[PDB]
């Protein structure tokens, strides 16, 4: 199983997932700083991203753990509140700066490619008090930080994520309320956040377009977590439906106006607009894309990111009750199947992946992918010869192959998440999906490879599988 001559081989990491230095060199605080201090049992122990991997500190083991992988490219996010403590030019952080930028040259001097998210879930706390994602200013705001690192770093760096997975952010930190600010708004703060993700993702591209890209001859996108979606019963025609419509809003909905039309996909507009008026409200729930926006927003996207993990089944559920949330506006339920492992929210479900694949070729026009995440996590206690782990990677690879070869998908880069086990959000450190273990108990922080970090670099130096 030979993959494409060149093909990318890379490992991902989130600044607030790995850095630590929460307040070190004049820092602002980010939303996860605010939200962790605050306790209460709304993540893992009580556990908080003050120091984490310590990779402000400890950036040189990164590069040592990239350099064993043999990657081609290494995926990691700037800090927001790190470079500009109040989220605005007016002042910069230049230790912030230096930081990156040293990342920046290790990894060029060492032949590895940097693909650079901008943001990823970690808005600064100053932002959010202004309305967060549920304000317009805060499109101006991102536009501005977007030219701030296009500017600083895209001298250098060609592979630009604006935000991580939209999709997850504006429902966890927006609808649920399960990431900060931590309020729940069900079938209302959703949509609001993913109307202002959008437009300020389309804004960052065409300032790329317009004042760097001629110049700095790089592409951007933002990447969309995925879950393949099954109906429960294969032979019910509202169940296969149903999982079609499950696609549709929670990727179609960010991908369809970004890459095709710059409006939301039809079904979305049409059923939300339905319980938001019998409901009571004076207009729909999901807000309207202007005939402006949506020539604004059309084809702002270089290539397509995506995030896989797993894979449910999908049951129709009709909104009898007229109840509010994003589940009954879609008129679905999820669930496991049976038969599939698990560690918490991460069901094995490799084939998932090529059917994804093929879905994003089929309904986009054959884009250039890359797989910005993939991984399983491991829970405590989590063996080093993580022989299990490694056999569900494996697997993986072997439908990754499948996609290419078959249905001549054209992904171009697969990106492990994560290097290094660190803060899984909600789940602390009890979620370890390094290819590098992480001693958090140590002062040190020190790495050591897990099995499946020496298996991964055969699969690299290879470029292909047994
Ligand atoms: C990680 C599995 C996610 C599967 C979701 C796929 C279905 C897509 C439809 C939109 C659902 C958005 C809400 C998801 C979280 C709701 C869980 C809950 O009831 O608290
Ligand atoms: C408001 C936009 C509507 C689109 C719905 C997007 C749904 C995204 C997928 C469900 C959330 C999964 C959360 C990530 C994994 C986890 O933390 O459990
Ligand atoms: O949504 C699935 C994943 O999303 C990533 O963006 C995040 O960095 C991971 O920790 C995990 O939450």
């Amino acid at each position: 199983m030979a993959f494409p001559a060149g093909f990318g081989w890379a490992a991902a990491t989130a600044a607030y997932q790995v850095e630590g230095g929460w307040d070190a060199d004049g820092k602002g605080p980010c939303v996860w700083d605010t939200f962790t201090h605050q306790g209460g049992e709304r993540v893992f122990k009580n556990q908080t991203g003050d120091v984490a991997c310590g990779s402000y500190t400890l950036w040189e083991e990164d590069l040592k753990c990239i350099k064993q992988l043999g990657l081609t490219h290494y995926r990691f996010s700037l800090s927001w509140s790190r470079l500009l403590p109040d989220g605005t030019t007016g002042f910069i952080n230049q230790k912030g700066i230096d930081y990156y930028n040293k990342i920046i040259d290790d990894l060029l001097k060492n032949g590895v490619t940097p693909i650079v998210t901008l943001y990823h879930f970690d808005l600064p706390q100053t932002l959010e008090d202004q309305g967060g994602w549920l304000s317009e200013a805060i499109i101006e705001s991102f536009d501005k930080y977007a030219q701030f690192c296009f500017s600083t770093f895209g001298d250098r760096v060609k592979q630009w994520i604006t935000i991580n997975e939209a999709n997850v952010l504006s429902v966890m930190s927006y609808d649920l309320g399960m990431f900060p600010p931590g309020i729940p708004h069900f079938g209302t703060g959703g949509y609001q956040a993913a109307h202002n993700l959008i437009k300020a993702h389309a804004r960052s591209w065409h300032s790329y377009d317009s004042l760097f890209r001629k110049k700095q001859k790089g592409m951007v996108s933002l990447s969309l977590f995925a879950v393949w979606l099954e109906p429960a019963d294969p032979n019910s025609v509202s169940d296969q439906e149903a999982a079609k419509r499950a696609i549709t809003f929670h990727l179609d909905l960010f991908a369809k106006p970004i890459f095709i039309d710059g409006d939301y996909p039809e079904v979305v507009k049409s059923q939300i607009a339905s319980m938001s008026q019998k409901q009571g409200y004076p207009s729909s729930r999901l807000p309207e894309f202007t005939e402006e926006e949506k020539k604004m927003i059309k084809g702002t996207a270089d290539f397509f990111a995506v995030q896989y993990y797993t894979t449910r089944l999908i049951k129709y559920q009709e909104n009898k009750k007229g109840e509010l949330g994003i589940l009954q506006d879609a008129e679905i339920e999820f669930f496991p199947d049976p038969s599939w492992k698990n560690v918490d929210w991460i069901y094995v479900v490799p084939w998932g992946v090529c059917k994804l694949l093929k879905y994003i070729k089929d309904t986009y026009n054959n884009p250039v992918i890359y797989i910005t995440e993939n991984g399983f996590p491991q829970s405590d206690p989590a063996p080093l010869d993580d022989t299990q782990r490694w056999e569900y990677f494996r697997q993986t690879f072997q439908e990754l192959f499948k996609a290419i070869q078959l249905d001549k998908v054209n992904l171009q880069v697969y990106c492990a998440w994560s290097l290094l086990d660190n803060f899984e959000w909600n789940q602390g450190y009890s979620s370890r999906f390094g290819l590098f273990h992480v001693d958090f108990e140590d002062p040190a922080r020190p790495r050591v490879p897990y099995t499946s970090a020496k298996e991964y670099a055969k699969i690299i130096r290879n470029n292909g599988l047994e």
